[PDB]
């Protein structure tokens, strides 16, 4: 992505549109880190639900959230390596904002950065874990490349 995320929720081309396919099946998640926090107190760091979209046996999945005035940037990892997001479609209307990322192989656990700050506040990270409800994954058995 070429902005920062609190910019992309005013941005005209991608604010007022969506995206939603046969294409894809639905998943969800649980978070935490080691100091005890555990993800369900802020509407935008809280446990979410995603989709799945249907790939190679590196999938992409799409993520939507609200208090889009609030974050300021996000990244994640799995290991070293960094799966990496795009915009996709955005509402300033409903405070929402919603991105996708171009996936590992098969993933189960994933190391995740989220930044914040609204009002006079500052809520930025050190260390965030998720883990999943079944294996982020494109089901290979009908499609892996299809080449000559």
């Amino acid at each position: 992505l070429n902005q920062e995320l609190r910019e992309a929720i005013k941005n005209p081309a991608i604010k007022d549109k969506d995206h939603s396919a046969p294409n894809s099946r639905p998943i969800d998640f649980e978070m935490k880190k080691k100091d005890g926090t555990q993800q369900f107190y802020h509407y935008a760091s809280s446990v979410k639900p995603a989709r799945v979209i249907f790939t190679d046996s590196k999938p992409e999945i799409e993520l939507g959230l609200q208090s889009g005035q609030f974050w300021r940037k996000f990244e994640v990892y799995e290991g070293d390596k960094k799966l990496p997001i795009k915009l996709v479609s955005y509402d300033t209307v409903k405070d929402y904002a919603y991105i996708r990322f171009s996936v590992s192989n098969g993933t189960k656990a994933v190391k995740i950065v989220s930044s914040t700050h609204f009002n006079n506040k500052e809520e930025k990270y050190d260390y965030t874990l998720m883990e999943f409800a079944q294996p982020i994954y494109n089901s290979a058995d009908k499609f892996k490349t299809e080449e000559d």
